[PDB]
C-alpha cells in the first residue's frame, strides 16, 4: 500500500535525497511529509496520521506502535547576531545562555522534549527555521539551527557561532528513524534502512 | 588548591590517561575519583563532595554551580549471552528488549536519568560493570556496557552484540565534562579542555 514518511525540517537535503531515492527502489507509492522537529513525534502518535516512518532528531524513549533506530548524524549550531552581547563565545557566555532571549521552535501541542525544550526563561516561539534566523539576524535573540540552514550565513558574516567551546565542530545530533512495528518484518524496510545507512556513511566521508 | 576530578567507570582508559596527563601540566595537586555513571551526577550535586570536574556520560540539562560541555565520544553496546533468546539480533528482537530481564547499573539514590534508566520492567540492579557482565555471561539478562569493557569478551565469543541494527558500529555516547562555574575564568582549565580535546581527536583517528 501507500507508505507515509515524515522528515522534519532539521534533516539536511542530502539526507532527504538519499531517503527518497532509496525508498523508490522498494516501494511503489511514497508520501514525503515535512514537519517541525518539535511536531514530528507529536504527529506519529496521532492514530489518524497513519505515519509509517519518521526521520527526525527529536528523541523519545518508548512510543507505542513505533520502534526507534539510528540513521545517521548531523550537526547543529548555536547562532546569534555577530554583535550579540555573547559574541565573545567564551565559557562564561555559554553558561549565560539561560539569561538571554532564545528563539526556539514552537510545538503545536505546547510541550517539548528535553532535547528541544528551550534552555532560557525568555523564549520567543516560532514555526520554522526561516522565521527563527530572520529574528536572530535582527539581534532579537539566539537560536539553534542545523548546519545546512546556516552554512551560507556563517560564510557571509551575517551570523556567528556560539557553541564552538561547548562542542567543537558543531553539536553532533543523531538522526533517528521511527518505524511502525509492522515494518520490522518486511524486507522492503530492511533494504531501505541498510541502503540509506550505507549511502549516508559514504556521503559522510 | 587541590582539584578534585570525577571519572565514571564508562570512561575508556585512553580517556583517563589523557585527562590525567593533561591535568598534571597545569595543576600541582589532582584527586582522581571513580564512580558509577549512575552516581556521577548525584555526587557532584553534593555540596560536601567539593567536586571541581566530572567526566561522565550521564546527561542533565542544568545543574546548579556546574556548566556542561563535550569532551569526546565513546561507544556502548547492548550485550547478551551468545545463546540468549534474542541472539538473532533482528528488528523484532531489538524492540522486545523491554520484555526481557535487563542488568542495569543501580544508583545509590534509587533514581536514574533518561539515558541510564532501564528500558525493561524486569531489572536487576548492580554496582559496577564487572558484576553486570558476570551476570550477562550467565544468561540471566542483557545489559549495556562500554566498548573497552566488552572488546575482549566479544572476540572470545563469550558475548554477543544485539544493538548492531539499532546503531551500526556501536551506540555513540557523548562524554561530557561538568566543571564548577568558578573554573570558567581560570586559564588552567581552558588549557586542559583544549589539550584534552585535541589529544582525544588525535587518538580518535
Ligand atoms: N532545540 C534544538 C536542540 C538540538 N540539540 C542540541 C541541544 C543541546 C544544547 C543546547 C544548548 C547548548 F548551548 C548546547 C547544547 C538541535 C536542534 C536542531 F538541530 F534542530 F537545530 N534544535
Ligand atoms: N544504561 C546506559 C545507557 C547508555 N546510553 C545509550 C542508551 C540508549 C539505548 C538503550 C537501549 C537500546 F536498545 C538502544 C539504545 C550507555 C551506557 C554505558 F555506556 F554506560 F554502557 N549505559
Amino acid at each position: 500500500r501507500n507508505l507515509r514518511v515524515l522528515l522534519d525540517t532539521a534533516i539536511p537535503p542530502s539526507f532527504c535525497d538519499t531517503v527518497s531515492s532509496v525508498l523508490l527502489d522498494d516501494f511503489n507509492m511514497v508520501s514525503l511529509i515535512r514537519t517541525s522537529p518539535a511536531d514530528s513525534l507529536a504527529t506519529i502518535k496521532q492514530d489518524n496520521a497513519e505515519i509509517d516512518i519518521a526521520i527526525t532528531i527529536d528523541e523519545e524513549l518508548k512510543i507505542s506502535r513505533f520502534n526507534q533506530c539510528v540513521l545517521g548524524y548531523t550537526k547543529a549550531f548555536v547562532v546569534a547576531h555577530p554583535q550579540h552581547p555573547l559574541c565573545n563565545a567564551s565559557l562564561h557566555s555559554i553558561a549565560s545562555l539561560a539569561n538571554y532571549r532564545q528563539i526556539s521552535l514552537g510545538s503545536r501541542s505546547g510541550q517539548h522534549s528535553n532535547l528541544l525544550r528551550p534552555v532560557s526563561d525568555k523564549v520567543l516561539f516560532v514555526e520554522n527555521f526561516d522565521d527563527m534566523l530572520r529574528l536572530v539576524e535582527a539581534g532579537v535573540g539566539w537560536g539553534i539551527a542545523p548546519h545546512y540552514f546556516v552554512e551560507e550565513r556563517l560564510r557571509n558574516g551575517t551570523l556567528a557561532v556560539l557553541s564552538e567551546l561547548y562542542e567543537p565542530g558543531g553539536i553532533d545530533t543523531k538522526v533517528y528513524c521511527y518505524y511502525n512495528t509492522a515494518l520490522e518484518s518486511e524486507r522492503s524496510f530492511l533494504r531501505f534502512l541498510e541502503s540509506a545507512r550505507q549511502r549516508l556513511r559514504e556521503l559522510g566521508r
